DNA sequence: TTTTTT
């Protein structure tokens, strides 16, 4: 069962009427495991969300965007074009009106506009414009030393800097109206059988330069990616694409190319997957959409066992079952354009963003062009249970590590067990 | 740079 610190956080959150809680702690402390106990306690009263397909599946929930039907773009502060309440007799309206608890996992990855849009979407649907989250009890779980929210450099960064001052969930204006009670987990459950590896991760989290050189001497193994049962992580999509292409090319099976059908407007680069996707029998893949029948999920890893122009059979890693995947129609709505493609991507290599929240048997980090996101390295290192399960393509220099002053201000302030934005 | 999608 639950550890004594998970049990203490479980009781602190469930026994009080206080409507805003944050359960935070280092990687693998058992936050999502506590989230499963919270789901058994609240059952139907709670909706569980997470910012990524991976984190949502790990949390036995849904992405924030698929639940609220938010567009995959910047969500302007309380903007009616971006934040639309559901229809008068829709299944989403009923779900929002009846909800008592919102469980939000991997909150560190939740961008400020996404959290603010959740607040406003709840207040509008529930017709409670003066109550944060429309009276919904909010249980946030995550870690600000793991991946920072994704901020494209142009007009999105400007808008965020002008509206919130920064992109972090804790910079949301909702926190001026409600105090966030903070509960902590400290004990590594993922690395519990390797205590020196748990301590090395702790020193790396604290930016210790000696722990980095120790990590480099022990874990640098350029051939680490070629070993069976290893998942490769890369900072970039184009880096993962090159490593996936090489594995696909080595497979003996006849290739089959899947040309996406693009109709109407539908802008390039967005595009939820590649327009000309090549697959073979034996290819390692990741599923990009939840089955409307509930047999597979966005984030499911698997292997292609059969393939044809309009269908493929995928053996799932999660349950050892075969599922039949047909092309999916992504519709750009203002229904200006469509993008029809099989909702699959190659997955011998994935971005570090797609691994956050997972416990992996074996990981190899391919540095490529380098680290660009705060918490990116830390996420890659902390996916495994033991040091021997981790390998790096090259040594990492101390100059590659990132500092986020806004994260440090938040982390210092929550030491008091509360977050109250001025 | 990366995420969300429809
Ligand atoms: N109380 C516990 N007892 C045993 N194993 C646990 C416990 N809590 C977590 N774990 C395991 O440790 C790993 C990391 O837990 P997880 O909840 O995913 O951590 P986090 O969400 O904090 O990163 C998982 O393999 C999980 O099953
Ligand atoms: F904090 Al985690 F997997 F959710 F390390
Ligand atoms: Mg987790």
């Amino acid at each position: 069962g639950l550890s004594s610190e998970q049990q203490r956080a479980f009781l602190a959150v469930t026994q009080t009427p206080h409507p805003a809680h944050l359960i935070t702690g280092p990687a693998g402390t058992g936050k999502t495991t506590l989230l499963y106990a919270l789901q058994e306690f609240y059952k139907g009263r709670a909706v569980t969300l997470a910012p990524t397909g991976t984190a949502a599946l790990q949390a036995r929930g849904q992405t924030v965007h698929s639940f609220f039907r938010f567009p995959a773009r910047l969500l302007r502060y309380r903007h009616p074009e971006d934040i639309r309440p559901p229809g008068p007799h829709s299944p989403l309206r009923k779900a929002i009106e009846q909800m008592e608890v919102l469980i939000l996992d991997e909150v560190g990855m939740v961008r400020v506009d996404l959290l603010e849009a959740m607040d406003w979407a709840l207040r509008k649907t529930r017709k409670r414009l003066e109550e944060p989250f429309g009276g919904v009890k909010v249980l946030l779980l995550g870690d600000t030393r793991q991946l920072e929210p994704v901020v494209p450099g142009g007009e999105e960064a400007l808008y965020i800097a002008r509206t919130w001052g920064g992109p972090f969930f804790f910079q949301a204006h909702v926190w001026e109206e409600v105090a966030l009670r903070v509960h902590r987990l400290w004990e590594s459950q993922r690395q519990r059988e390797d205590p020196l590896f748990a301590e090395l991760l702790k020193r790396l989290r604290q930016g210790d330069p000696q722990a980095l050189e120790t990590l480099n001497r022990a874990a640098v193994r350029p051939d680490g990616g070629e070993e069976p049962g290893t998942l490769i992580l890369t900072p970039r999509r184009k880096e993962a694409d090159a490593l996936n292409l090489k594995r696909l090319e080595a497979l003996p099976g006849k290739p089959l190319e899947y040309q996406a059908q693009v109709k109407g407007e539908f802008a390039e680069t967005d595009f939820p997957t590649e327009a000309a996707l090549t697959l073979k029998k034996g290819a390692q893949v990741i599923l990009l959409r939840n089955d409307p029948l509930g047999e597979y999920f966005n984030g499911d890893l698997g292997w292609v066992e059969d393939l044809e122009a309009e269908a493929l059979a995928v053996r799932l890693k999660r349950n050892g079952r075969r599922v039949v995947i047909r092309p999916f129609v992504w519709e750009k709505i203002v229904v200006v354009g469509t993008f029809r493609q099989v909702p699959v991507r190659l997955a011998w290599a994935l971005t570090v963003h797609k691994a956050q929240g997972l416990t992996l048997d074996k990981v190899h980090l391919e540095l490529g062009r380098g680290l660009f996101a705060h918490g990116q390295l830390y996420v890659a290192l902390t996916r495994v249970r033991r040091l021997q399960d981790l390998s790096l393509s090259r040594p990492i220099a101390p100059t590659e590590l990132l500092w986020r002053p806004e994260v440090e201000v938040f982390e210092t302030r929550i030491q008091e067990g509360i977050w109250q934005k001025s």
